[PDB]
């Protein structure tokens, strides 16, 4: 096939990015963020309680407005960090840009109010590999494969600052986005976008991940992240200081904060204070949030640092399931 297909995404406040799918006949449409760390279609279903705060203020899939349901009813569940997520499976006609695909998905009809009530978004769309699929779902992005009208089997991501929040490309990249070409490092093993990482450097010394380490590259994630042991010695070399759930500089040391490079292929992929500070002042006397946090991911992907948004704003991401790799390039704003 000569196909691609491309669907414009918003951005949230640099933390969430997502964009329009269809569900049913007729279509229903749900914001979704689509996800390279997770590999099921998950939206919230009708038969959620309005008693749960993560359904009231989302999009609700109702089956019984859908001429193309076909009935499961499989119970999935995810044991997700502040509680279960769990729902039912459910087929359907599902359309993202130009394409049109008859995918098993989850309906949820219970989560926790924190934090997907703060979700801008209804849903997530898993764009990882079936050996992660919760129940073994064959996966969004399988069943377009599988299809044979995309003019290549990978998907690629650009993410904006804050105008285009961003776009997700099927069937290929958008050179308008990037600069020069990629380059590309292969995935450890099929199954997770998951590359080796040589070492992360404040500077121009590498401090951390010296013997090497792990990197997901995970465009639902918000945030780079690593272990809390490296992230404490990483904002050790940044002077920044730990709260309850994030770490902070004092504002006007914000633009003085050294560049931090992560390793990978054969490139160094340098984020510099600007792209890591939340500079919401310049004032001596306030607090500024980085977009580096600490995650502890569980085997057996984990432990692993994870680039998230942070990392796919200045980087241009494709993720090739043809070769198993991964590309980047430059992203142009
Ligand atoms: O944290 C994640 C990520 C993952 C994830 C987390 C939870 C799930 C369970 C399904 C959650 O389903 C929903 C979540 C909503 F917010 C709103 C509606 C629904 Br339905 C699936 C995937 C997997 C790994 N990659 C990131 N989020 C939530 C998230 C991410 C970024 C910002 C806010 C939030 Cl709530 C998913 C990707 C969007
Ligand atoms: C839902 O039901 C079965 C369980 O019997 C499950 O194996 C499968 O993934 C789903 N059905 C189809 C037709 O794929």
């Amino acid at each position: 096939g000569n196909t691609t297909s491309s669907v414009i995404l918003t951005n949230y406040m640099d933390t969430q990015y997502y964009g329009e799918i269809g569900i049913g006949t007729p279509p229903q449409t749900f914001k979704v963020v689509f996800d390279t760390g997770s590999s099921n279609v998950w939206v919230p279903s009708s038969k959620c309680s309005r008693l749960y705060t993560a359904c009231v203020y989302h999009k609700l899939f109702d089956a019984s407005d859908s001429s193309s349901y076909k009935h499961n009813g499989t119970e999935l569940t995810l044991r997700y960090s502040t509680g279960t997520v769990s729902g039912f499976l459910s087929q359907d006609i599902i359309t993202v840009g130009g394409i049109t695909v008859t995918q098993m998905f989850g309906e949820v009809t219970e989560m926790p109010a924190l934090p997907f009530m703060l979700a801008e978004f209804d849903g997530v769309v898993g764009m990882g590999f079936i050996e992660q699929a919760i129940g073994r779902v064959t996966p969004i992005f399988d069943n377009i494969i599988s299809q044979g009208v995309l003019k290549e089997d990978v998907f690629s991501f650009y993410y904006n600052r804050d105008s285009l929040g961003g776009q997700i490309v099927l069937g290929g990249s958008d050179p308008q986005h990037y600069e020069g070409n990629f380059h590309y490092i292969n995935l450890i093993k099929t199954g997770v976008w998951q590359i080796q990482m040589k070492g992360v450097s404040v500077g121009s010394s590498t401090l951390l991940c010296e013997d090497g380490c792990l990197a997901l590259v995970d465009t639902g994630a918000s945030y780079i992240s690593g272990s809390t042991s490296s992230i404490e010695k990483l904002m050790e070399a940044l002077g920044a200081k730990k709260r309850l759930f994030d770490y902070v500089v004092k504002c006007n040391e914000g633009p003085t904060l050294p560049d931090i490079s992560f390793h990978l292929g054969g490139k160094e992929y340098t984020l510099t204070s600007a792209d890591y500070v939340f500079q919401e002042s310049y004032s001596s006397k306030k607090l500024c949030t980085l977009a580096i946090h600490a995650m502890d991911i569980p085997p057996p992907t984990g432990p692993t640092w994870a680039l998230g948004a942070t990392f796919i704003r200045k980087f241009y991401t494709e993720f090739d399931r043809r070769n198993n790799r991964i590309g980047f390039a430059l992203a142009r704003h």
